[PDB]
């Protein structure tokens, strides 16, 4: 029952967020992961305009 | 080369963050996923003190 529900959050929903996520945690040096996610997309959101 | 680097961000690093993440996106109704992550852990962080 919980598997079919996860069919939406595959590589099309949280992927755009997890993509850069691991790219930063790959170094395994999260001085603060609890707050990292907060400032992670907070600043990444205002990435200027192409 | 990128696989060994992902050995750290398995179910022990971003899991605590993805755990409640899917629990909310499971409904597939993210009015704003880009900002959701920001307020997702921002408020979840101050979850009172056990």
């Amino acid at each position: 029952s919980l598997r079919e529900c996860e069919l939406y959050v595959q590589k099309h929903n949280i992927q755009a967020l997890l993509k850069d996520s691991i790219v930063q945690l790959c170094t395994a040096r999260p001085e603060r992961p609890m707050a990292f996610l907060r400032e992670y997309f907070e600043k990444l959101e205002k990435e200027e305009a192409k």
